[PDB]
């Protein structure tokens, strides 16, 4: 059909059709007369997977012969989504498979919709891991993703009576054709036990053993014939485990529970034992694998051959585990082992929210990992000795910088352990990296200024342009060719088309087609009727007080009250769509979902409103729903309180896909606005500086309520039961929080938000100028490619050169 | 190499080699330089599985078009063993795969040794199920095996210090290439709840739902291109299950535990809830499948289209479940539903041991299956009304025949439920079926004499001759051709070779080769040195008091005491091998293993004995060890107390493979002796009649101890610590049982056993006459083919004609 989807050669199509029928027969043991769409999806998945195998074996072979420096990306989360379309895109197979499926009488797009998301992450951090794997493969880096093969990923979200219900994400029920079990590379992981001290040093004894079985998933680079590995560990019990008889076999599940379920909290630490077991399990199995590979290339060369990147503190135990292996098992002296550990490890910080920072109780580490606690205390003593020598007499600094926090319960500050044990610490957007140096890590910065870097986040333009928005990919490729897909900076060439009438028409046409296709998707799968000629106002991201879905709710209720006051006045029609999951135990996030649906129940059924205002809660927001709604969006809502959103990556997805942004100067929004120009961005609200000034004098919500009549009306509607007729007091927790305990200062940004939202409506009245501003955004989105991000990690942290040069086919 | 293994055509071998390299690359994602024997076994397994697929799809297709009567074999146990060699044998692929593997530089026999046994049974009953599936496929019957896909089969047996230790049989760790998951045919199974009575009859409500997911394994017939299905159910939780959040996901394991582990008791009932859940789970999922198939062919035709065979009482709930579906869901009247149920169901009884008969407490059925208890009580009332009408005033008969047993706890007698609900009840050897009519089922026989049949057990000559003993298969095929493999009665033609010198030499040569090959297997895998010129005295079967391993131990200690008394006299050298697992909770069986190893520790290290007497405990006796030792045996020990071994099938395996039998007139031993001639069999001991006569007057073990000096010496050796120097009283439980509480009358058969064992030694001194007696046994083993057994089930119970006619290829 379209050029960027590759060639449909006669030999290629014939060969794909024959392998599809071979897999249907031999692999699936189905004849054509009883095969379901699911059988057809699986036959296609096996057929495309076949094109990976040769490339995967050769790539791993090449890394054994060349022995380059190896990058190990340790994450507890990989938010992968679907693999089929991504594999076809990266192997240039998409048009050939479309053609081959069409000739067998099937619709490939309908087969793609059958694949389950690999939902092994919560949101931004897990999805950053997935974008990074794709960029590392595209840039020809000898990179490995290491994590946990959770049996249940992020829960499926159902809305029942406007409330979130959670269902188990049984993503493996029908099998995973993309993973290969490697039961032969199964490794032991130790828990509990005690430390004996001998003449020959410390010994960890009387441990419980859990086996880690690896599952390898291929990670294809963009048309470079490179296929890297994501290795995920599954927990298995040993066969002597608990070995009356029946109960001993049934109790094997205590051990296998380690890899059973992803913790579903975004930016919230829960100090549970099972979570600490998950953290050690991935770190222990992964470091044995790293060391095995290194010994098949003394430990002085380890950091020339190994980089370990820590995705937040979740795998921070990699630092004491590497010390334990180097000191206790390899018998290196402390100082040499520490040198190797620091040069090997690098720490990416993703948050400043205090309740998200990992602080493990000592009694927990004492029971589960006694030797790691000893090594952590030893790290702390030698670290505090360097602090004392550099800042003599500064006793408050010693208390603040300690890895051990004193109090009710002693805690380990895992962030402090990562800075001490890493040669590089980075934040994930320039303002976030500046805030790390000025606030939470100020003391560490003053000791070791050299460790602190910025690596601004990015997104892969493969999944987030070519895959989700082929029509936009194509009109761009019509003008400037295909090269931009692996060199996004080339999109700047689009600034010379900002006054080209045909290009303006094509950009608006693709947006309109994406909106029709998504409006129809809503009708088919969830029986809801939306005006496709309305402005698509989209806020999709996890439900969080800091992301201020509530600020958006206040705007929606304002528009509603303005329509009801002046029913017969023109307003730009909007479809306001909000989606995201709340953590199951996060009461306020569950109330916010319920408020969103309750506003919808009132606004969507008022005949005076008509099709001028619609409020839709998008159910089960996940990677595959993001691929559908983001290409359909006109307005991107990035409205976090200044200083709370470390980066965001949603923001980038929307910029790439032809939506204008309304946002605060938070996270990468600052850099997006700098790249596009402030005049091409709907910036409103407090800067970081303004929030600090408000904090010094005290945030009084009552002040905003007394001075803004439009705001007081909304709070009185909420209180009195305007939106909950049967349960008048349903939303009292929301009102009470907005009036007395709002950490994120929702009212402080209300006036400037509504005014700025009026400026959005005004520009939307002028299609041509709206589209010209969209072109200025797409044209300057190049910086926000994960290829740029990874090239910066490679050069400035890992010490390796990226390469766009192809392996042979 | 040998003819019965089929042709190695040039095109066939070339094609197998190419598919083996295709599977190594594409399926296993290995290059030849890192592949292990396990990778090579898997590549071969995938290559042979490919030859099944076409035949499997066509067979199932043929059954849909022809719509023949369908046979459903319901068993809680299928003791399958390894699949690779069996598949090759049945598809005539063995020589072609040997050749193809040889040319790729691999040894196929070494690859076969890598396959795990499917150990989803305890012993004879589970293995009878497996032999039956093979015969049903060979006789072209539209037959389905239905059971449970246990995650852990019968435990792996380790001997540590002469004691049995159990290890979890993790048979699925490396994957099962033979099964195909069918997650699309997943069915709900209900537990707990309560019964509401409405106007429209009884309703089972507020149940817990467990999902049953089927896994299909192919069952190939012998070169007839027929491939039947064994369908095994796995327990899965629904996704709303328990739906704080984390614990709800972890608690999914309560539901999935149903299919986790095979109960490891042979001939011992344990009334545990988890076991009752296993029984309902297979019956509920299976009857929904049977009914779905039937409705794609009113219920008057059900029994013309459906036979359900119950493998003992373990699936007895099939009877009330079919009533429940027919009465509660299909709305048939009681009498019509009952007619259909009786004509559909048939019950095979396998035991008379009281502690093996299933008697479920009512409080258990009341909680778990409330509606099935109501239906069982209703069955009992109408059954007892027919008993009362036939035997008016016979109130004791009413109490004895009741499905409900009164007492401390009310129990359901599941055997009584099966006779009432079945058109046919059979035992498994003629003497066993006679004992059913005279003792435990006398009352039922007098009511419905027509229901009671014999179907003498058999073994498949595919696994138990061609597969395990190719050299014997071949010398037979040299004289009489290959036809006997699917018509074992043809072995009678071997009686015309009983005086042929060349055939005598070939039979003795194959036995000698099998003994060398097994002696070498012992040395490699378990570092033990055996005289291959000795008589191989083998007792392999589950460890049980009724099977009298202890009688054998007394003989071994007698030979030892006779050697020590007269060291310089000639005795026929023996290797005495005993193997079998004890149920983990069966104290006395664990002591017997320990006694066997303790005798070995004394006998094997006495320099005066030399290589004249060896006692070996064969570790981890299972189907794959039976395939090795049974072809190596000279003497088969079948020494159960008369009336206790319902049939036995080991006995038959050994008769087929060229061992003479020493045994009691028990089980199929009676029929084996009748077929071969009493003069060609080492018969000793009490008949059933003699045991009864002893029971009437009282079994006094002291009488035998007072009169047999050789016996008194052994009991004094056992007591005093001759065999346990460090723990003098180790075996007091054994002595105490033999002297005061022996239900199986070990001493009563001692004298006649030793005398008969002297007759065995005497014939072994004359190789030619030993071999001539072996030929008379092999020659008359035809009756004991499972093809004969299944043809009898088909004609006399199921109402279908077997067929040896091939499906097209
Ligand atoms: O850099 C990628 C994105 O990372 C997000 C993040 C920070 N912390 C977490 C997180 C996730 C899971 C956690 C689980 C347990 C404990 C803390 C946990 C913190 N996620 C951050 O909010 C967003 O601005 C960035 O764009
Ligand atoms: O007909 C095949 C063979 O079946 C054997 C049998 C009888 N009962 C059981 C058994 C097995 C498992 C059980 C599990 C639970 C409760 C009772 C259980 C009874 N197994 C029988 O001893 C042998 O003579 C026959 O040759
Ligand atoms: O001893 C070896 N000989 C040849 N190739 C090897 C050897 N060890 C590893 N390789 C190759 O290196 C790849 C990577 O293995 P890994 O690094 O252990 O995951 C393997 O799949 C092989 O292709
Ligand atoms: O509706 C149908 N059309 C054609 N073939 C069918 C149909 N239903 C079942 N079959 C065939 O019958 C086989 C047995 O299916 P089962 O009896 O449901 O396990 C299937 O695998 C098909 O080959
Ligand atoms: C990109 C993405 C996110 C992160 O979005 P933010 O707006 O940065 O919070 C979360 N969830 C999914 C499914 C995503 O694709
Ligand atoms: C045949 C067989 C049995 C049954 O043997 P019996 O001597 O009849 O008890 C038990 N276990 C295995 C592994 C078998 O192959």
């Amino acid at each position: 059909q379209i050029s960027v989807r590759g060639l449909a050669g006669v030999e290629n199509v014939t060969e794909l059709k024959k392998n599809f029928n071979r897999h249907l027969h031999f692999t699936l043991v189905k004849d054509r007369n009883v095969a379901t769409p699911r059988d057809y999806y699986f036959a296609l998945a096996h057929t495309v997977r076949d094109h990976l195998v040769g490339r995967w074996i050769r790539t791993q072979q090449h890394y054994y012969e060349k022995d380059p420096k190896r990058i190990y990306y340790l994450s507890l989360e990989f938010y992968m989504g679907r693999t089929l379309q991504n594999t076809m895109v990266n192997l240039a197979l998409e048009n050939a498979c479309d053609e081959a499926t069409y000739q067998l009488g099937l619709d490939m797009e309908e087969l793609e919709e059958i694949e389950e998301d690999a939902g092994l992450g919560n949101g931004g951090l897990g999805r950053l891991a997935a974008c990074f794997l794709d960029s590392m493969a595209t840039l020809g880096l000898a990179a490995y993703g290491y994590g946990i093969r959770y049996e249940f990923g992020i829960f499926n979200q159902k809305i029942c009576g406007g409330w979130q219900m959670e269902e188990a994400d049984d993503w493996l029920r029908y099998g995973n054709p993309w993973e290969k079990a490697r039961p032969e590379f199964t490794l032991p992981v130790h828990f509990y036990g005690r430390v004996e001290h001998t003449s020959q040093g410390a010994k960890w004894v009387d441990t419980q053993v859990v086996l880690a079985m690896p599952y390898d998933t291929p990670v294809p680079g963009y048309r470079n014939n490179v296929v890297n590995t994501m290795r995920l560990w599954s927990a298995k019990a040993p066969n002597d485990f608990n070995l009356g008889y029946i109960q001993a076999v049934l109790d094997r599940n205590l051990a296998e529970n380690i890899s059973r379920v992803l913790y579903p909290n975004d930016n919230f630490f829960e100090g549970k034992e099972l979570r600490l077991k998950q953290e050690y399990f991935v770190v222990a199995a992964t470091l044995q694998d790293i060391i095995r590979r290194f010994k098949s290339s003394n430990f002085d060369a380890f950091p020339d051959k190994v980089a370990i990147q820590l995705n937040d503190t979740h795998p921070s135990l990699a630092i004491p585990e590497l010390m334990r292996v180097l000191v206790d098992l390899e018998r290196l002296d402390w100082d040499k082992a520490w040198e190797v550990t620091v040069k090997t490890c690098a720490y990416t910080n993703h948050t400043v929210l205090p309740e998200a920072l990992e602080r493990w109780p000592v009694h927990l580490l004492e029971t589960l990992l006694p030797r790691h606690l000893q090594i952590i205390y030893e790290i702390n003593q030698r670290f505090l000795n360097r602090v004392a020598a550099a800042f003599p007499g500064d006793v408050d600094r010693l208390r603040r910088m300690s890895l051990v926090e004193e109090g009710a319960v002693k805690r380990i500050n895992m962030a402090h352990l990562c800075i001490a044990g890493s040669h590089a610490v980075n934040g994930v957007a320039r303002i976030h990296s500046e805030i790390l140096k000025k606030t939470i890590f100020k003391d560490f910065y003053e000791l070791e200024p050299h460790k602190f870097q910025n690596k601004t986040n990015g997104i892969t333009p493969r999944r987030w342009l070519v895959l989700c928005n082929p029509g936009l990919a194509e009109i761009i490729a019509e003008r400037i060719g295909e090269e931009y897909i692996s060199d996004l900076d080339q999109l700047r060439k689009l600034l010379s088309y900002v006054d080209d009438e045909a290009f303006i028409r094509d950009v608006a046409k693709v947006k309109q087609e994406n909106k029709l296709k998504f409006a129809a998707y809503l009708e088919r799968e969830y029986k809801v009727h939306i005006n496709p000629n309305s402005l698509f106002d989209v806020q999709v991201k996890r439900i969080h007080e800091y992301k201020r879905q509530l600020l958006n709710c206040l705007h929606v209720i304002t528009l509603y009250n303005r329509i009801k006051k002046e029913p017969n006045k023109f307003v730009v029609p909007r479809t306001v769509m909000i989606g995201g999951k709340a953590a199951p135990g996060y009461h306020m996030a569950k109330m916010i979902i319920k408020l969103i649906t309750a506003i919808g129940d009132v606004v969507n059924h008022d005949p005076v409103v008509g099709d001028r205002l619609r409020v839709i809660f998008l159910e089960n927001y996940r990677v595959s729903l993001a691929e559908k709604v983001i290409p359909a969006a006109d307005l991107s809502e990035q409205i976090s309180t200044a200083g709370t959103e470390a980066s965001g990556t949603g923001n980038m997805k929307f910029m790439l896909n032809g939506a204008l942004t309304i946002g605060t100067m938070d996270g990468a929004n600052v850099e997006m606005a700098e790249e596009a120009g402030e005049e091409n961005f709907f910036i409103f609200g407090m800067r970081v500086e303004d929030v600090d000034r408000l904090d010094q004098r005290g945030y009084n919500a009552q002040e905003y309520y007394d001075r803004i009549p439009e705001l007081r009306q909304i709070i009185e509607q909420l209180s009195s039961g305007f939106f909950s007729p049967k349960q008048p007091d349903l939303f009292k927790d929301i009102v009470n929080m907005l009036m007395h305990h709002d950490r994120f200062k929702v009212f402080a940004d209300y006036e400037e938000y509504v005014k700025c939202q009026e400026r959005v409506s005004a520009l939307y009245k002028n299609p041509r100028e709206w589209t010209r501003m969209v072109i200025r955004n797409i044209a300057t989105s190049g910086k926000f490619s994960s290829d740029r991000t990874i090239a910066q990690y490679a050069r400035e942290i890992w010490g390796v050169e990226p390469s766009r040069q192809r392996l042979p086919a």
